[PDB]
C-alpha cells in the first residue's frame, strides 16, 4: 500500500558531479531524488506541463556513506505521509547492497499560475 | 554569540539555475547554502583543502516562496548547536523583504583518508 | 562594452581542484543573458535567441578563491545573426576566451527573424 | 567510443530543452568514460587538458530523449591532438562537439 518500494532506478554517477575534494556533491543527491521522483510520476499520468502540479515544500539528506566515481546506485523509493495537500516522499540511495544516503521529500500540490495549495490528486490516494 | 548573524551573503540568481517551470532548481539552493557555508569558513581561515575539514552529513531546505529571473537574493547564516564534531548551520534566504527559503545544515569535521571523526576547530569554539 | 565580475563558486570546481569547463559556459552563458536582458530582451518571451555555435580557449585554470571579470562584446553583426565574444579575466590575467554565434528564432514557430536594431546599437 | 544514455529532466533549462553548457558536460563524461577504459584516470600527474573546446547545436533535445555520442580521435599533433564527439538521437544527429586537447 503506501510506504512501499513502488519505484527503483538504477544509473551511473558522472565524473563531473563529484567535488573539488572527490566525492559528489550534496546538491547531486538532491538532483538523483529529483529524477527518481519525476519518473515515478510520469508512470502515475501526473505531469509538470499542467495548470496545476507538484511543488517542493522540504527536502533533506542523511549521508552515511560517501559516493565516489565510478558507482553504480540504485533508488528505492516510497511514499509515506499524505496530507490533504501536502505528501511525504522517501528515497533510499544505495552503492551495491550497501546504503550510501536518505532522502526525504515533502511536496505540495499546488496551481503553478496561483502559488496557492491544491489538494492532493485521486490517483495517489488510491495507493491505501 | 551563537545563534547570531555570522554570514551574510547577498548576490543574483543566475538564468541557468531555473529549472523547466521557469523558477530557480531546487539542488540549487543547496548550492548557495554551500557556498555561504565555504565562505564563512574562510572567514574563519578554514579552507577546503587541509588535512582535516567539513563535511556534510545532514541538509535540508524548506521553500516558502517560489524564486525568478531576475531576483537580488540575500543568505543569512547563523551556527546554532556545536558538538565536538558536529555543527549546524541555519540559512534564511530572502528576496528583498520576503523570505524564499530556510536551510538547515548539519556538518561533521573529519580526517578525509581515514574517514572518521575528529573534534571542532577552536575558532569554531570561539562562538559559545 | 559589458563586463560581469563575480566570485567562484567552491562547487563549481571538479575532482580535479579546478572550475570545470562546462562551467564557463554558464558562465558566459549568464553574462549573455544578463547583457540582454539590459537592453530588454528577454527569455520569457516567445521570440527569442538560440546559441547555434558556442566554443572556448582555456588559457589559465580557475581555482577557488578566485573573483572573476568577462568582457563581452559583439564583434560582427549578420543580418539575423551575430559573433559574440565574452573573455575571462582573473585581474591581469586572461583566463579564457569565449565566441557565440547567437541567431534569433520563434521558439512557437521554430522560424526566423531579422537583428532589433538596438542590436545594432552595440556597435 | 560509443556511449548511450537518457537525458535527465534537471537538465532542461527554462525553455524546455537541454542547457548549452551540460553538452560539454556529456562530452567531458564521454572522454573520461573512454579514458577509465584505456586505464588513463586523472588521479595521476600526466594527462590531457583540453585547450580548447567548441560545439555546434543542430537540433534541440528534448525530455525523454536516449542520445548516443560516437567519439573519435580525429588528428593527431605532436602534443596535441583533436577529438570529436558527435551527439545523435537515433539517427539525427543533435549537435557535434570539437576539442583540442593537449598532454
Ligand atoms: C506551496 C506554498 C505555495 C504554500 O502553499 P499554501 O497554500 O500556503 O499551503 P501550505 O503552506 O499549508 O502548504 C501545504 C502543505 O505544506 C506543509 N508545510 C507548510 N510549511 C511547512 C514547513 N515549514 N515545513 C514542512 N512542511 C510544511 C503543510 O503541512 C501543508 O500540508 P497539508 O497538505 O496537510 O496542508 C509554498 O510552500 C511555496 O511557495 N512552494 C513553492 C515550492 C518551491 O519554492 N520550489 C519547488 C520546486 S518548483
Ligand atoms: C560524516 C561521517 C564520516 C561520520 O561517520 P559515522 O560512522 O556516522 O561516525 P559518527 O557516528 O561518530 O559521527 C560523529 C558525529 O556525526 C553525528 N552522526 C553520526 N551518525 C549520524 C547519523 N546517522 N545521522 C545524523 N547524524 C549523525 C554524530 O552526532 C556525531 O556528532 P558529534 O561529534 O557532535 O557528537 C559519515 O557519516 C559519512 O561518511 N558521511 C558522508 C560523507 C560525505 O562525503 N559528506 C559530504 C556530503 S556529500
Amino acid at each position: 500500500e503506501i510506504n512501499k518500494i513502488i519505484h527503483k532506478k538504477t544509473f551511473d554517477i558522472a565524473w563531473g558531479d563529484m567535488d573539488a575534494l572527490g566525492h559528489v556533491n550534496n546538491a547531486r543527491y538532491f538532483d538523483y531524488f529529483q529524477e527518481a521522483r519525476i519518473d515515478w510520476l510520469r508512470e502515475l499520468d501526473i505531469k509538470m506541463t499542467g495548470q496545476t502540479g507538484p511543488v517542493v515544500i522540504h527536502v533533506a539528506c542523511t549521508f552515511l556513506k560517501p559516493i565516489v566515481y565510478p558507482a553504480t546506485v540504485t533508488i528505492h523509493s516510497k511514499v509515506n505521509s499524505l496530507g490533504n495537500s501536502s505528501m511525504i516522499m522517501d528515497h533510499d540511495l544505495y552503492q551495491e547492497e550497501t546504503l550510501m544516503a536518505q532522502g526525504v521529500s515533502k511536496i505540495v500540490w499546488i496551481d503553478y499560475t496561483q502559488n496557492k495549495s491544491v489538494p492532493l490528486p485521486d490517483i495517489i490516494r488510491n495507493l491505501v
